[PDB]
């Protein structure tokens, strides 16, 4: 029993981890196979972040300008590419530690752990969400820049995230390992507002779902309610609409519990409504919304 | 910017990771050059667990009937002894992946990383916090005995935790790597108690450090306090107290903020007395006691 937030085993991705310098920038790169993939920021001075043109910065970048180092030793540049916003490095080695692997764009409300790393050397681990407004919200200093976020099934890891910046409020903004920002994110420093942070609520069902589970139950209430209905107060609360497909994703903790989707919703409503007047759920005085039903079944049966 | 509740990357645990199964239980051991070490308790059937001789049951023990898998592959076992709680397994082969590692005894408050195995594969990676009542808040399914917690100095993992049990109240109780119990509790299936859940009030302050450090500041007060009027209120709300060495633990964030550890603690007297008024701090609506004053420096400073 019990309930924590936690994060994939990260030594599969440690295994992927490389420090990437150009000139004076240094950042992380991630190995697999053969190419290096990091932001293609690496390529600026902070002077160049303003309103940098990376395909004319790149003009003036050979193999030879890429310092690829994986632990103490030096990988050879055969060939370098700009693929939205990262850069791909061809070396001449194949990583002999690339694990299964695939490039995966998750959604918003989606969890993932991020390796948190410097000078290709990682920190630590944590587990966070794609928020409905395309940031997340980590721990990332200078020299974070090109750490990852990963879901991993079985042996294959989905490398969903690569961190790029930080926005002027201090949440964190990044791409897919295809270089695509995740929102309307761009890699220069200029004024950019992240849009209303709302709460996931088919994450805080899981996680209340989680919380009966775990013998934490103070807050089942005596209601149900509909779609419509909840989505009104989700609406007031500044939490996401929830649709039929996240009622029948949540079916799974439904059928364990034996409570109905939408007697959680009631629940949750009243949650909304009353507040928690100084109780806690799994040890947290709000709601949270950064483990999906996914998540939950997956610790809730100890899947390894 | 940022802060997350963070653990160790785990890969160097990983590799030391295998199943130990005698007769009908299996659970997870921690291979360590020739010796696995695991829970005494693998010797029990569910109906042993209700008052074990541990000493007899052993006895109608051979090397061969401890089953060591590490991967798909089969260790043999050439020796077994049992020290306090743990069972070491002499193996005929140096775990390859052995890591830099020491065995450490960590002190109530001290944080750590564990990662929940489930057959000897790792299921996730999640931080936690020896609490003062020597009981730990994880998540342990079935299976997840012998899963260890662990800090990491750069290349060098101290084991601190094997977990054992859970106490009918759900919470988690183990041991050090010499099989020694965090207080009072046994490995019997007994009325277990644990006492008192008090607050780790020298990471409290830690936290609210690293909340002053990346911007969250709306708690900062107009106040000061004394170690002995602090102590009063700390009391009162089941806190630790606050000792000097705590206080000087605290010297490098008072420098980094230039906020006096006793202003700090004022601040977390008003918060105590007042409440966070539906306020959040990083993220929290009460107030975070698993961050050690090591935690905030190391994550505030990028250590890898
Ligand atoms: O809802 C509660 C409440 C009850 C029990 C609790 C709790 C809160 O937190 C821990 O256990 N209150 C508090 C007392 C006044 C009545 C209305 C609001
Ligand atoms: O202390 C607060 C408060 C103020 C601002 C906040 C907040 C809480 O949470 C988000 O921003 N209140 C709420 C209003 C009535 C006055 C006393 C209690």
């Amino acid at each position: 029993s019990g309930f924590r937030k936690m994060a994939f085993p990260s030594g599969k991705v440690e295994g992927c981890m490389v420090q990437v310098t150009c000139g004076t920038t240094t950042l992380n790169g991630l190995w697999l196979d053969d190419v290096v993939y990091c932001p293609r920021h690496v390529i600026c001075t902070s002077e160049d972040m303003l309103n940098p043109n990376y395909e004319d910065l790149l003009i003036r970048k050979s193999n030879h300008n890429f310092l690829v180092q994986a632990g103490n030793v030096q990988l050879r540049v055969i060939g370098h590419s700009m693929q939205n916003c990262v850069l791909k490095l061809k070396v001449d080695t194949a990583n002999p530690k690339t694990p299964k692997y695939k490039f995966v764009r998750i959604q918003p409300g989606q969890t993932f752990s991020v390796l948190a790393c410097y000078n290709g050397s990682p920190s630590g681990v944590y587990q966070c969400a794609m928020r409905p407004n395309f940031t997340i919200k980590g721990s990332f200093l200078n020299g974070s820049c090109g750490s990852v976020g990963f879901n991993i099934d079985y042996d294959c890891v989905s490398f969903c995230y690569m961190h790029h910046m930080e926005l002027p409020t201090g949440v964190h903004a990044g791409t897919d390992l295809e270089g695509n920002f995740y929102g309307p994110f761009v890699d220069r420093q200029t004024a950019q507002a992240a849009g209303t942070d709302t709460t996931i609520t088919v994450n805080v069902l899981a996680w209340l779902y989680a919380a009966v589970i775990n013998g934490d139950r103070w807050f089942l209430n005596r209601f149900t309610t509909t779609l419509n209905d909840f989505n009104l107060v989700a609406m007031k609360y500044n939490y996401e609409p929830l649709t039929q497909d996240h009622v029948d994703i949540l079916g799974p903790l439904s059928a364990q519990t034996g409570i109905a989707v939408l007697d959680m919703c009631a629940s949750l409503k009243e949650l909304l409504q009353n507040g928690m007047n100084g109780r806690t759920i799994l040890g947290s005085a709000l709601l949270e919304d950064e483990f999906t039903p996914f998540d939950v079944v997956r610790q809730c049966s100890g899947v390894t």
